[PDB]
């Protein structure tokens, strides 16, 4: 039994993090095959970060102005392009540790493991979620730029996130590996406000389902509710509106626990209206929304990659 916030084994991604240096700036890069991906803000000075013209800055930069180092090995850059907000550096050697990879753009509410790095070496790995405002609440210090988020499909590492900037609010924003920012965020040191962050209701229901599987059953009520009426309560407490698609995704969990979705949604309504009265669910005095329904069935059924 037991239920903890798990992250995918970072081994396959460790053999792909390299160090990227342009002038004075040094951040982490992703070396897949013969290409190195890194945030394009590596090409700016400290003054340019206010209003940077990246296309003009890249024009002045040649191949010999970029330094790629995988551990203690300098890779010779042969071509530099700029796909959206990602700098693509064509190196000479194909990474012999490139796994079966795939570039995906995750939807809000999905979770992914982050391998935080500095100067090309991994420091730690944690599991975070894509907030509905297209931000993430992670731990990144200076030099963490270029740290990648990923999911592992048994053998295929699905790269989905690359850290770019910490918003002044303390949250973090990034792009997919194609360069497109997750959200309305541009790469410049300017007052950028995120949207209103809701609570992933479907993920909370999966977390409540995980609690029933792992012992905790105090929140289970004798009541039930309908979909629209529960959404009227979810709107009050800034919770994501629930759809029939979410009910069917929670289908596998509902069958294993013998508790219908609308009956679990009723137990959630009481927790939103009456609080928790100082109790705890799976060691948490607050409702958790960083576990997708697929993350629960991974830990509650047992699969390996
Ligand atoms: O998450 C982080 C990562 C790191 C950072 O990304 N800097 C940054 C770089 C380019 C732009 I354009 C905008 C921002 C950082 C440096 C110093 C203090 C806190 C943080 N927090």
């Amino acid at each position: 039994s037991g239920f903890r916030k798990m992250a995918f084994p970072s081994g396959k991604v460790e053999g792909c993090m390299v160090q990227v240096t342009c002038g004075t700036t040094t951040l982490n890069g992703l070396w897949l095959d013969d290409v190195v991906y890194c945030p394009r803000h590596v090409i700016c000075t400290s003054e340019d970060m206010l209003n940077p013209n990246y296309e003009d800055l890249l024009i002045r930069k040649s191949n010999h102005n970029f330094l790629v180092q995988a551990g203690n090995v300098q890779l010779r850059v042969i071509g530099h392009s700029m796909q959206n907000c990602v700098l693509k550096l064509k190196v000479d050697t194909a990474n012999p540790k490139t796994p079966k990879y795939k570039f995906v753009r995750i939807q809000p509410g999905q979770t992914f493991s982050v391998l935080a790095c500095y100067n090309g070496s991994p420091s730690g790995v944690y599991q975070c979620a894509m907030r509905p405002n297209f931000t993430i609440k992670g731990s990144f210090l200076n030099g963490s730029c270029g740290s990648v988020g990923f999911n592992i499909d048994y053998d295929c590492v699905s790269f989905c996130y690359m850290h770019h900037m910490e918003l002044p609010t303390g949250v973090h924003a990034g792009t997919d590996l194609e360069g497109n920012f997750y959200g309305p965020f541009v790469d410049r040191q300017t007052a950028q406000a995120a949207g209103t962050d809701t609570t992933i209701t479907v993920n909370v229901l999966a977390w409540l389902y995980a609690a029933v599987i792992n012992g905790d059953r105090w929140f289970l009520n004798r009541f039930t509710t309908t979909l629209n009426d529960f959404n009227l309560v979810a709107m009050k407490y800034n919770y994501e509106p629930l759809t029939q698609d979410h009910v069917d995704i929670l289908g596998p969990l509902s069958a294993q626990t013998g508790i219908a979705v609308l009956d679990m949604c009723a137990s959630l309504k009481e927790l939103l209206q009456n609080g928790m009265n100082g109790r705890t669910i799976l060691g948490s005095a607050l409702l958790e929304d960083e576990f997708t329904p697929f993350d629960v069935v991974r830990q509650c059924s047992g699969v390996t990659f």
